[PDB]
């Protein structure tokens, strides 16, 4: 006759059923919580509600999606949809111009009371909480122990609730399973897998596989928060457009202002920060924006190949960079005259560099003698220095740079 | 039927509850303070023992169970309706003692070597976890040899918490990808993953896999104590907040006051523990309180990069770090004359190094020749030591590194 006529049975008991054809599961939206059952699940619900178990299930067939910015329903390309995204308690909440001055202090700890990157984080986590996209860059706090890391991602937990996840580590990677990224605004990761992690950071879609229920692509909504207490976290290209550097090392415990039950005042004004958040007048401008602190060019040039270096010095005929990293050691060990020492930085800064200085320029900065096969295949050819020839300097066989 | 919570009456008649959780999609079943979630068939076949009738559709509410010492037997929250599915055991509800029972107050002095103040503070955080109930962020690591009672203190407590303790989780449950070890427990105990380990202890939220269950995020209560018979047990930095080290070497079958009988003594005692934890005043500002015991100061020296203790002696100009390591062999050697070895030394005091220096410093210290270029790599640039720069010393321009 009607077959709808249970969903609007339960629509006047505020709880709505639908089918999701894309997994096979029943969705039922109950106070701000979905869950996705089975139909003898859901059968079981309804005799508790209306005191009969129907055999049919006459309930709409919607496919369920998380959009944060799209309403309970809507629908495209004449397939209709339901949303999957109910905000928790604290970003439904009235704006406030300043935030609670306990956790006012607990960023300006972690942040070291710079403005700049504390202003441009708070900007980043305001959009997050108002706009709710992918911002495609992310936030690593390191450094040392009890600076309040951990507290500020608990912070935030208390005020995204299920949108959140908290501490996922290596051994939620090593599973089969992604629940960690389902249906996320922001996902904390502790201490870190290289590539993985940067894609996650610019996807739009994941394969999404939890347990007993179907592999399933969904839009990525997912914003990193990193923390690791190790020196050399992730390796940054110097080119990297994903990653901001935070190092904290005032810990909590030696300031002014802590006592032992900060942790849980900090944590019970929750209320107060998602507040000040849903105030902020975001600049959409510098949320994808990164900053090249010297901690992140300290990353950097640890992790950036040595090769590499002496390959694009070689390139720029950066004589500085070969005496930055002791190239004038080779003449007072007496490798090399004070005349053939003028002729070696000319080579360089030449761009005509003899087999014989090439080996003694890479023996002198990487300390092992190398031969010029080694220097071309490790060195030359793969980054495109230049070309082996013969120079007429008597015909000297030498690398020209271009 | 009339009334679609009749069956859910009549089982409590018989003290049963049963429950219907949405969030398992199990059948929750809760007898004699132990809480089991079962299919439905199963729980069919339950009722027709107990009332003679399998019952086509089970008249139950749906509740969620979650595991809240904190919280009533039910409540609800926003309009979700839920259940609790923590029940204590019979010797968390036993009236409080002032004192220990003797024998096992020989084995904690015998663990902690008869020292008051760290066994005093162990069991202001024991107190804690049984009459708080929730998780303190902080975790013990009990070391040295066998048999000086670890094992023993964790088959002990194992009597007071049960259900609510993990006792002897080695690496044959880590390696499962099930985790029903850490779902609503109190006390973890591991038997011998520096980071999965560091992120337990300080994490509200722990995704559990059982067997026959769905994956599902719980709250997390867990408290950990650490038993090892190696040296360095674990990577400790030294501004730690998690864990409190304690190294016995007090093999108890050397003690006077051991027997064979002691062993199962001291398990018969498990009562009067818990009687003396529950009358325990506890300060809540020592449960989360850690102390660096010369064992947990040997652990971090010994973890921490040679790297990194020569990039912050740079950078202190610690000249007395380096002598504590052996720089004036330098001297012996005949690698320096008498005058540049006060050179050497006031370019570190100063703060500024010429290479020449530098790379005697690092090859005494290290054992082997490391180029300037290693040396900025893996000291200088990672640990943000100083630039690099040329500095007019004398007269001629020396290439150097400016600590600062």
């Amino acid at each position: 006759k009607d077959p709808l006529w249970l969903y609007k049975v339960l629509l006047t008991k505020g709880i709505e059923v639908w089918f999701d054809i894309k997994l096979e599961k029943y969705g039922i939206k109950r106070n701000n919580r979905v869950d996705y059952i089975a139909k003898s699940s859901l059968q079981q619900i309804v005799f508790e509600i209306i005191g009969k178990t129907p055999k049919n299930i006459a309930v709409p067939t919607y496919i369920g999606a998380y959009e944060p910015s799209k309403p309970e329903k809507w629908e495209e390309e004449g397939i209709k949809y339901i949303n999957l995204f109910k905000p928790t308690p604290l970003m439904k909440v009235k704006p406030v111009k300043e935030m609670p001055e306990i956790v006012k202090n607990l960023l300006l700890n972690l942040f070291d009371y710079d403005a700049k990157s504390m202003g441009l984080f708070i900007n980043w986590l305001a959009f997050i909480y108002q706009y709710k996209e992918r911002t495609g860059v992310a936030w690593i706090f390191m450094g040392k122990q009890g600076t309040g890391k951990g507290l500020l991602v608990d912070l935030l937990k208390k005020i995204f609730e299920e949108h959140m996840s908290s501490n996922i580590t290596d051994a939620n990677l090593d599973s089969q399973f992604n629940p960690y990224l389902y249906n996320k605004l922001i996902v904390h990761l502790n201490e870190v897998v290289k590539n993985r992690l940067k894609t996650w950071i610019t996807d739009e879609t994941l394969y999404i596989n939890r347990k007993n229920m179907k592999e399933v692509e969904i839009k990525n909504f997912c914003n990193f928060i990193i923390n690791s207490n190790e020196t050399i976290p992730v390796d940054i290209e110097d080119s990297d457009r994903r990653f901001n550097v935070i190092e904290c090392n005032n810990v909590l415990k030696e300031q002014e202002w802590w006592t032992t039950e900060s942790y849980q005042e900090i944590l019970n004004n929750a209320e107060g920060f998602a507040k000040y958040l849903a105030g902020i007048k975001v600049d959409r401008s510098k949320v994808n924006e990164v900053v090249m602190s010297e901690k992140k060019k300290a990353i950097v040039e640890t992790t950036e190949s040595v090769l590499k270096q002496i390959a694009k010095a070689l390139t720029d005929r950066d004589i500085e960079w070969f005496l930055d990293n002791g190239l004038e050691g080779v003449v007072e060990k007496n490798i090399v005259n004070d005349f053939q020492w003028e002729e070696l930085q000319e080579a360089i800064t030449t761009g005509v560099i003899p087999n014989k200085y090439l080996m003694i320029i890479v023996e002198q900065i990487l300390g092992d003698s190398k031969t010029i096969t080694w220097i071309k295949r490790n060195i030359i050819t793969p980054y495109q220095v230049g070309e082996t020839t013969v120079v007429k300097m008597k015909p000297i066989r030498a690398i020209v740079v271009g």
